[PDB]
């Protein structure tokens, strides 16, 4: 049925790394105990809130497939109360700063003496090793120290974030793999480790394609697919040329196509009311004919000038704008289908808005409604990996310390122990 | 040990989504067969190669800890020997385009017959049951239908893709996760399974954070923390004011603090000739009197005009153009040691070449140098999670059939029966 029906996992975690490796864990079954701050708990709950009281949308979504108990874990109950669960738990989660579950007298070596079965997973900002190792670290900072920042916009603009969360998510994700990698582990020594993932690791393996990149520039002088190697087509913001003579670090790219083929961003009909009426166009090495003959420029095909990326290197930017100019009466959906008839890799900048109503991804169980009585209904993004045999089933984010006593319960202390926690503010 | 020590991997990947997952899976230590076309082998071998006739990097680089056959297998034969490549295998994974392997006679249906035990894992552009799900997608194609490059970039410019591979090395990953769930469903019910990751779904699970931003907007007709709710800091193309009155669908926000709390990305000294000198901020409502320490202003602590979130979105970026005013003649890296007293979220935009030559990464063993004795060394981004009993042993990149012959002797066919194979051309 679900892969990890039976995995318990003590869920130390806030903010997002670590909660989304903890939500999807509990997308596939696993037994989530969230372990929250007495009184505000996990950050998120108070965090862009779009109703006064209400949990927020950022909690709502990263903490679905979850219970939730209150524990002040500074407390010597608390720490007592954290012994008795991880040696019911498969795995133990956390994305505190560094230091800080040592600090609380729960060091890796404490952990398994209590259960030599049990798995440590840890997200931090920088690995252990590193002379950044003690650092905190949000979103941003990841993207900015693991090279996607200064990989990421325009030649003559700032290092650019992207809206992706290559820092957060990305990292909570690859812990999910470190998890699964360990529970592998276990079943063939029966005995559990301490996984750990960094931001700026999880940042730098997505920017595997700019480490390549790096090590051309490095060995060649020049990256042939980028903007720069066109002469005088790219100039900074004081207009000074930009071409490969003069750069040594990987540059930013505009909407150039990365580690897929030679791509650009090109306007549709509406782009100057519309933000996202663009498509991404493609164009690939083997598909030169194919777009001859879209944008009918026959003359094109059997011209060395244009018929080869290497030909094309000294013009690809003016190519793109002329065939932008086959789409300004053409909505991105039109540009989208009318490449498709070609085989031309493309298709439209999907807005957000696009996205939350979209019957295809609602269909295929991606985007996915929340069944949400106490807070209204919401949308979450569903499982992006889909099992011939098994399907998520998402439930609403639990209250604050709403399985406090549930959950207690389950640990063996009788009502009266529970009753005692209460009253100490341990619970 | 090895988290996938004697897993046996049949890997039809090419180009970058699907060999990033079976390369990572064979840096945990899983033994992985890489199927090829004959001649030319996976497109990455000749793309953007910085010596001609030597394997680029797109393809070392992704292609590590991998043994490599040629196969024809639109060929009788070729289909032979797949079938009993299948009977050996846990896990199949191939990212061809829609259909590719069905049409090869290997629908899962088959695959099952073949095998009952094996997991196939595949990467598409769309999930099955998509309006879209017969198109072709490279990297970027996948940035922009999953929306990500709709909420990067400025308000004021197109939408942006990330350097990081949202699309392509972003969707390995996920589909690695997919397959380690898959292994773990084996352990209970003896039976292999289908997964499945489109780059869709892969980028618009990073996207999580925008489509909360969405229904933030849809519910409220505001983004508060967005620059466009700043009365006066930004502008349409055309110098006219920009507020959340006619945004309907979630804006790029330019450097603004996406899932991390509040930031910005501010100049340091050399910024005109240096375009990676620059500093990511964070304001986080958590540390806001160590903030006003460094600022050398701490009249901002008792001022309610500057101490709430709620306080400070009129003027956000007038606080930011303040704080850069005190950074202007100390480089990144004087900044984020400064930063790291006050234990404020802040470090620098890494360069690609500060981060292909940083002793810590190289320590850490997340950059790694291979020995190809080959090719000659070249670098490569390591494993990305760190594990207490386990270290990766990172092999080079195998040349196009090198272990054919080999492979196909682990099968049992004798001597003579590979010579026919070779002289039939379908090896
Ligand atoms: C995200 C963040 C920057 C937030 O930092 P922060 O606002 O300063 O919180 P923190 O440093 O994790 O926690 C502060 C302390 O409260 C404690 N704490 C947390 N939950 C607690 C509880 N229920 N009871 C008692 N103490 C608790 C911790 O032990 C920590 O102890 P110290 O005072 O000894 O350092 C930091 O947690 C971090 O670096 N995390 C690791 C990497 C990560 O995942 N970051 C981002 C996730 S999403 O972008
Ligand atoms: C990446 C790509 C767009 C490349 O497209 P492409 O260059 O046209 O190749 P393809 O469509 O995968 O394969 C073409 C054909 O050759 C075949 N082929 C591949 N290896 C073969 C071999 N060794 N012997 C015989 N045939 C082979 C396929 O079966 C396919 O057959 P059809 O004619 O029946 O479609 C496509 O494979 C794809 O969409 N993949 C899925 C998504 C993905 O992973 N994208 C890229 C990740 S990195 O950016």
């Amino acid at each position: 049925t679900k892969p990890l029906d039976g995995i318990n996992v003590l869920d130390f975690t806030h903010v997002q790394a670590g909660p989304a490796c903890t939500q999807m864990m509990g997308f596939l079954g696993a037994n989530v105990i969230k372990i929250e701050r007495r009184g505000s708990g996990d950050m998120t709950r108070g965090w862009l809130q779009d109703k006064p009281n209400v949990d927020s949308l950022y909690f709502t979504m990263f903490n679905c497939n979850k219970r939730s108990i209150e524990l002040d874990m500074k407390t010597p109950e608390g720490k007592e109360l954290l012994e008795q669960m991880i040696k019911k738990a498969d795995v133990m989660v956390e994305n505190f700063g560094p230091g800080a579950l040592d600090r609380m007298g729960f060091t890796w070596e404490y952990i398994q003496e209590l259960n030599p079965r049990v798995i440590l997973a840890s997200v931090k900002g920088y690995a252990e090793g590193h002379a950044n190792e003690h650092l905190k670290v949000y979103e941003n900072v990841a993207q900015c120290s693991g090279g996607a920042a200064a990989t990421t916009g325009f030649w003559d603009g700032p290092p650019t974030v992207s809206g992706a969360a290559l820092g957060a998510s990305n990292s909570g994700m690859h812990l999910m793999i470190g998890i699964l990698a360990a529970l592998e582990i276990r079943h063939k020594t029966g005995r559990g480790q301490k996984v750990a993932v960094a931001m700026q690791d999880a940042v730098l393996n997505l920017v595997r394609i700019k480490l390549r990149d790096q090590q051309r520039l490095e060995r060649t002088g020049i990256l042939a697919e980028y903007p720069q190697a066109q002469p005088n087509f790219a100039f900074d913001r004081d207009g000074n040329p930009l071409s490969f003579d003069n750069i040594t670090s990987v540059p930013r790219g505009g909407n150039a196509g990365g580690g897929g083929q030679p791509g650009w961003m090109l306007k549709c009909k509406g782009w100057e009311t519309d933000a996202d009426s663009y498509v991404y166009f493609t164009i690939a090495a083997n598909m030169w004919p194919q777009i001859c003959d879209m944008i009918d420029k026959p003359e094109w095909k059997d011209d060395p000038a244009y018929n080869t990326f290497e030909g094309r290197v000294d013009k690809l930017m003016d190519i793109f704008s002329f065939i932008e100019t086959k789409f300004a009466d053409k909505d991105k959906f039109e540009v989208t289908e009318w490449a498709a008839q070609y085989g031309i890799p493309c298709g439209p900048v999907m807005s957000m808005k696009e996205l939350a109503h979209d019957p295809s991804l609602q269909k295929v169980g991606t985007v996915v409604e929340v069944v949400d009585e106490i807070r209204g209904n919401h949308l979450t993004v569903g499982a992006p990996f889909k099992f011939s045999g098994f399907q998520p089933e998402i439930t609403r984010a639990p209250l604050l310390g709403e399985h406090t006593d549930e959950v207690l319960k389950e640990l063996g202390l009788d009502d009266a122990k529970i009753k005692e926690l209460h009253a100490k503010q341990v619970v």
